[PDB]
């Protein structure tokens, strides 16, 4: 058995050499993960289900856990005295940590991914993206430190709260998965080099929004449903409704997750900086691919803190098929 | 706070008056649920993921947890000295408990529902159906005690192993949900009278098998995707891949679960006695509806222990729509 | 592995044949045990340490946990609808359960034994004594049902909250020990027939009260300290300060627990009905002995609900030595 | 709420300024503490009770947990890549960690204190002492780095596995206590500046070894038993049999722990380096006193790795009384 902490110590060569800082960063993450896990694991008996009475900066009806997760992760990150500030999907502005002007890291987060699944005992998660600041240390970080392109991330990962609670991350040298052991109260390594299998046979998308999908996506969907054993078609459909959850399964069994533009979300629903970039960094480290249907997610220059974007991620051949259909059937 | 055990004591009028027997029956269930929960909650750290090397009587590639769950629930039921025998989706024949010829109850079970989700940290469950034997007490039960129609069940329910572990059941007087509290090691009441909301806006089906669905189901699907605010359309799509899990969400938020006949499963994939009947008894007690697309699931006279059947379950208006389309578009 | 519940089902011949009632009784016990264990296991982080601001009917400064334990066990017993009423070391009068006039059992309890050890993370426990009522069923129990001699107990046992939480009990056919498994949330059998070893080498007493002990006890103490290998002397001294805890160790390794009359407690400190009788029933079922220094604890006719009594319990030869010294050195 | 990790970050001024190193050191400690806690918390259900079949370098019959604890803590310390080597009460020689010649810290430990209490569900503990090496970094530590006087410790503390699991330590700026929360899987601060109360009224000693105690100790004992309200006498007696446990209680309620020379242990039973020094450093930081009956424990120049020593520790006035009686009654 090897804990997450010991693994971080072990892999000194990773993280651009800062072992002690990576430890503090992930220590804050798992602390927050543990705190959140506790409430979720007893959701029905704990008063955490339902709307908090506030509306997201995303223009969404916030749930109580969303806020709880937000505050806990935020306090956990501020207490390690290692981050200068954070950006969160539940916050309107960036949060500058007072007294941390000295810190050289910033963290972008999606505190509780899969809000719709909280009340129904279905998998939810947490997503984090870590960047090295660009502004002068000793000064308060600015949006400039939060609008860097995905290819500049020094770390990214997620926590999935499912039948078991796992923490998955990368620093640019493969994707490592750790499982929380309630018997010990520690995260243990369960898979050091996660990689998408050779071929994927599952597509994850909200087919209820069919009519409003780009014509290329509609065609790809039809493609998935055609019969062709030579290529494992028709594919199996799986859509949990939680990004972290569907991503995790697809990484283990192979598959693709799709969230294109719809009527309600002209530019896709997911957010570039809190959801797309971190998951793209992960998908790529696993030998997969992630694009907005045309260009590489990690190379997109962010325009606004809460910018949204179409997202297609998973096995390379599958994502490549999507890109080809959009190419052959551009939506007029 | 009120535990499952205290609730059973409290609701004396339910279960056709046998409080002490209902307690023993569910005591075996939660014991098995707890044992299974333990392994699943640490799946990655425990050697339980993967094929066991055997093939189901369903002609399926059995997973290790499937067997584990089977043996544990079976031993738990035999140890309460309250059941004469069991039938299981993982067993070829009925299991007659030696020394229990005196018992007057039989239990049909789906030890581990959602086998495909075990290795990917996604929700799985357990389904149980309880019948009062028809054969003379003191004698070994026969298939006759296991082939009774669904309307004869004296109890049914399920265990869902998701972000939290819950036990949901009914004895004919509403559906009660209990959440397991790891802090206490007990199941606590969290919802006494679960009922489907007035309207449902979600459909759960494996759309990858589209081309092979009955034409009426294909039409219903298209219907779900049309735009019509007056009727909350298009609906949201959600398909976890675990029957228990999708059912649970639909019962709480409203929706319909569909598993019609396909090329691989001419008579639907789900099994009448271990999956359809218990979930139909539950759906009905919640004010919902469950049919095979034409007739009431609970009134079907079972022909074989492992008989399969098309299954449409959830909000009544939604299930009624499915039945209407199959009616208007009979598949030639 | 075999749980407490399954063991009770198994040993049908015990408990004067009432399996279903013994199950309900102990089910209430472990529920209360679990609830108490939860707070104690996190005592430092939970606001439960310190005086509650009330004085025991024992004329003692009550601690918060004492009351918590009292209320929880009381509510747990009332909710099983199996007990007509209870008597407790923390209550002035007997508690008659409204609506349970039909119940035929009464329970006497010491909700939290070892009050002085609660704040210092040291072992504490719970003691229960179960009697069959003597008053007409259908009527409210009276003190008469609570003042029966110890030899009339149909059951007795204790819960020890130490490095691990165990439940030890007897119904007149040996002493059975069960350990709580936090991983499963169930009590598992760990020792079916506990018996004192052949010889004991440990004495448990509060030697700080030496000068005020009966002269016979002072002599026994000196005896324990003499050197004599032929008889394993001098003995080892062990006094945890918690009756349940010192008893448990002595039952496993052999030894004697002593609490004679002192200046502050002319008739010993322990209470006959809530502490002495149950532990005496247990000690005897393990092949041990329990007396007030002269006569058999279990045969004493109780005079008052809160009567106190000298208590010497453990290996028979050791208790016999105490009785001999008191005999040879009667305190004038 | 504040975790142990966050507290360490917070108190930068302590530990002679090495926050990142103190974190790694205690991280290894709690990991080991957690691992040990897991087995102990289920001792009866886990095969860990009983002799391992080997004899300590102490000439004692080793128990299975003793060895388990030893190996786990040892592996946990080696995996942090922060310690050059360790000395343990269960090891004959010092353990030099290969590949850690670069580390500048050494740890002396008593992996499992209170071996006699393991099988009887009574409190046990773990003791650690941390020193900064004296030998040239880059070279393998030698006994010289392990035979430094107690006053050179840069850190010390213990883990007590009782009704709850706590971690208590000091780096020279007061004694801090943390409680493990099984609900979260983290150690939380529960008391930042533990101090002995003004006066103590409890003495902890194995009075079974009376006849062989130094005459001064025999007199002190008699003193404790005299009646004198003006000075809270006679004192209460408490002796759990576990050093860590009796120490903890005495620190919270006030008292003294005594283990003088006996027939079997001419130089006391406790070991200077693994038991006396760390507990003396702790007692002193709490405003208490610790001596061998004549001189200050922390100033004694260690002669051998496994040197034993008389130990009197707790409230200053009580320890001072012991020293006075030994002075007035030197044992001829
Ligand atoms: O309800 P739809 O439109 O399918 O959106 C589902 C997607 O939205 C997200 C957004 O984070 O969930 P949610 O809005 O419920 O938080 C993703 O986790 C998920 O993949
Ligand atoms: O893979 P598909 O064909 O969608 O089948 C999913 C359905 O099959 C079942 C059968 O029990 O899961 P599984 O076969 O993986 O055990 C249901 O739980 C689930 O709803
Ligand atoms: O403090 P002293 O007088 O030794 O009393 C200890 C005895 O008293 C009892 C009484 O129950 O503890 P406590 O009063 O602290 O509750 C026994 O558990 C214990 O054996
Ligand atoms: O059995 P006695 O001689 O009282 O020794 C008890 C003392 O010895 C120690 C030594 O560590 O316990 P143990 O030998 O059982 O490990 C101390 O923890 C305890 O205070
Ligand atoms: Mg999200
Ligand atoms: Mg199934
Ligand atoms: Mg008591
Ligand atoms: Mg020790």
């Amino acid at each position: 058995m090897k804990t997450l902490g010991e693994f971080i110590v072990e892999k000194q060569h990773e993280f651009s050499h800062a072992t002690g800082e990576l430890t503090a960063l992930l220590s804050a993450i798992k602390l927050g993960a543990k705190i959140i896990h506790r409430d979720i694991n007893k959701a029905g008996l704990v008063d955490i289900l339902g709307a908090s009475g506030a509306e997201n900066v995303q223009g969404e009806v916030q749930q109580k856990l969303d806020l709880f997760a937000n505050e806990k992760l935020k306090a956990a990150l501020k207490a390690r005295d290692i981050v200068a500030g954070i950006a969160s999907e539940e916050e309107d502005e960036i949060v500058v940590f007072e007294g941390c002007e000295h810190a050289k890291y910033v963290v972008l987060m999606d505190p509780l991914d899969g809000s719709s699944n909280i009340d129904v005992n279905v998998s939810v998660g947490t997503i984090f993206s870590i960047y090295r600041r660009v502004t002068p240390v000793g000064t308060p970080v600015t949006e400039e430190d939060f609008l860097q392109p995905g290819n500049k991330q020094v770390a990214a990962g997620y926590v999935v709260y499912g039948s078991s609670t796992m923490l998955v991350y990368t620093t640019g040298c493969g994707v490592h998965a750790f499982t929380y052991d309630p018997s010990l109260g520690v995260f243990c390594l369960c898979q050091e080099r996660m990689r998408f299998p050779e071929k994927g046979k599952t597509y994850s998308i909200n087919e209820g929004n069919y009519i409003k999908f780009p014509n290329g996506v509609k065609k790809y969907i039809k493609f998935c449903q055609e019969e062709d054993k030579s290529t494992n078609r028709p594919y199996t459909s799986r859509y949990i409704g939680s990004l972290v959850a569907d991503f995790h399964r697809n990484l283990l069994k192979g598959g693709i997750y799709l969230y294109p533009s719809t009527a309600s979300h002209p530019d896709g629903k997911l957010r570039l900086l809190y959801e797309c970039n971190p998951m793209a960094f992960l998908a790529e480290q696993a030998g997969g691919k992630a694009s907005d249907g045309k260009e590489r997610i990690l190379d997109i220059i962010p325009e606004t803190l809460h910018q949204r974007r179409s997202f297609f991620v998973g096995n390379d051949h599958m994502v490549e098929d999507v890109e080809r259909f959009i190419r052959e059937f551009p939506d007029a």
